[PDB]
């Protein structure tokens, strides 16, 4: 079925400034969105901030300022940071938005009408910092900031406290079998596979019911009132998850401002999300709670949840590192170095090794070679002569690359897509070295035509596929290659030979380098 490809990041708590973790999750969301745009699809990419709850309200109290002002100031910080990181996100959502609250109330009301909400009690541990309910098995002994003995979450290491409250309870226990059916019937719905196995293990053990409201005093009245009961507030996480449904129902003007909430999500053709990007820290909320809420309400479920390895004396500032090494380079590094296990070396030394090694030497040198006046004497795509077997071995690698990369982008596993494209770039370099086109200018012009054509076309296709990762630099490369705009996107242009011979290269500049090398100081 044809619809808008809907890709989301988590909405981030605004208790503190944005940092690398927030940027990384939103980068992944951005890359996925961008790849689907390049394929010619309609996309709606969504990020935002999670502004209610006890965590945020008590952070605003520490700063001695009103939650309203505090949340707006920090959300400002997020917005500015994401603008400066040069994403292409379609909307930024805030849970303090009035339309969002309307949607939270309608959803809540559906759960109640369905019979899946009753008045009960929660008596147990709670992590305010994770806004998470924990069983006694998930807490251990530790210290607080006053050095006194306390209890801490096994999940996150954060301080836990005992909560004994009359709360509205959601009948999560009744969604065990349907969730198990869903995981089993859609074995790609949670990525990577080992996190899918975790979720199934947990749900197999049994599910308790879930507190979805809290007494208003505990939350400092900084939350959404429960419809029909002003003494209770809606659980920050039920509120937070609904943002995906709210975003799917907002009409957004050119300015990026919400101008309307539609009654029915089908009108905008976004819901349910094709991909929810998250950190491992918030797996349970997205793979257990959220689909249970959707199942109760009669709403379609998401298609994929991808959980990366990060957690949503030493600092690594995203913008500070981008000014020094480059936005596109920094974004490449983050996506190249980081798998799903997240055992990443994020040092300056490794960043410089990849910039010099892969971007400068593998990609950059290749672009300069096939565009330089010394090799491409006529500043144009030449017409190839007959191909040798060695020529065709390379052409086949280039031909197969789009189908392979496409699969990786769709898992989604951006690291694997990047490695595959550089696998092909490495081969093109090896081919170029093998053919020494610098010599051929004299020896054999006809042969030089063939080699050059295959190289340009290899650089174009690899670059098209790397354009979601390197949005600005891909444009520079296409400019240099003289690739018309029509050919810079669309699945028609993954095909080998889409740019006809005779196409003229873009103009040159004296100092032009794509990625300049940096010393190993
Ligand atoms: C519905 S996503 C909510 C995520 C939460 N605000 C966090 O920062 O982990």
């Amino acid at each position: 079925v044809e619809k808008v490809f809907f890709v989301t990041s988590p909405i981030y708590y605004v208790n503190a400034a944005p940092h690398i973790g927030h940027v990384y999750s939103t980068l992944i969301t951005d890359v996925i969105g961008r790849y689907h745009r390049v394929k010619g699809e309609r996309v709606f990419a969504l990020t935002g901030t999670d502004e209610h709850g006890q965590k945020v309200a008590e952070a605003a109290k520490q700063k001695q300022v009103s939650p309203y002002d505090f949340t707006t100031a920090v959300a400002g910080e997020f917005k500015k940071c994401f603008e400066q990181m040069d994403y292409s996100i379609d909307y930024f959502i805030r849970t303090t938005n009035e339309q969002h609250k309307a949607v939270v109330k309608e959803l809540w009301t559906k759960l109640e009408q369905k019979g899946d909400i009753y008045l009960g009690r929660y008596e147990g541990w709670y992590s305010i910092s994770d806004e998470s309910f924990l069983t006694p098995q998930n807490i251990t002994d530790g210290v607080d900031k006053d050095g006194n003995p306390c209890k801490v979450s096994l999940e996150s290491g954060h301080v836990v406290t005992w909560v004994s409250e009359e709360n509205y309870m959601f009948r999560l226990s009744a969604f065990r079998e349907r969730l198990l059916e869903w995981y089993h019937a859609n074995p790609g719905c949670i990525v990577p596979e080992f996190r899918r196995r975790e979720v199934i293990r947990a749900v197999e053990k049994g599910l308790p019911d879930l507190s979805v409201s809290r007494a208003r005093a505990t939350l400092h009245n900084w939350a959404i009132p429960v419809p029909g009961n002003p003494d209770h507030c809606v659980y920050v996480w039920l509120d937070a998850l609904t943002n995906y449904l709210t975003g799917s129902r907002l009409r957004v003007d050119e300015s990026g401002k919400e101008v309307s909430l539609v009654d029915d999500f089908n009108e905008l053709e976004r819901f349910p999300a094709d991909v929810h990007v998250i950190g491992k820290d918030i797996l349970k909320f997205h793979a257990i709670y959220w689909p249970a809420f959707l199942l109760s309400a009669g709403l379609p479920l998401p298609k994929k949840i991808v959980a990366h390895g990060w957690w949503t004396g030493n600092v690594f500032d995203p913008v500070e590192k981008a000014e020094e090494f480059g936005y596109d380079a920094l974004k490449y590094f983050l996506l190249r170095e980081s798998g799903f296990s997240d055992d990443g070396d994020y040092s300056d030394k490794n960043m410089i090794a990849r910039l010099n090694g892969e971007l400068a030497d593998t990609l950059g040198n290749l672009v300069m070679r096939c565009t330089s006046a010394k090799i491409n004497v006529n500043g144009e795509w030449p017409s190839p002569a007959a191909y040798t077997e060695e020529d065709e071995s390379l052409i086949q690698l280039i031909k197969d690359l789009p189908g392979t990369a496409d699969h990786y982008y769709l898992i989604p596993d951006i690291q694997k897509a990047i490695i595959a494209v550089f696998d092909v770039l490495r081969a093109i370099n090896a081919y170029v070295t093998d053919m020494a086109p610098w010599k051929l200018v004299k020896t054999d012009p006809e042969r030089l035509r063939t080699v050059l054509y295959i190289t340009l076309e290899g650089v174009r296709v690899t670059t098209l596929l790397l354009s979601p990762i390197l949005p600005r630099k891909s444009v520079v490369i296409f400019d240099m290659l003289g690739v018309p705009e029509v050919h810079r996107k669309g699945i028609e242009n993954f095909e080998f030979g889409a740019v006809p011979p005779g196409t003229r290269l873009g103009p040159a500049v004296e100092g032009e380098v794509l990625f300049s090398k940096r010393s190993t100081e």
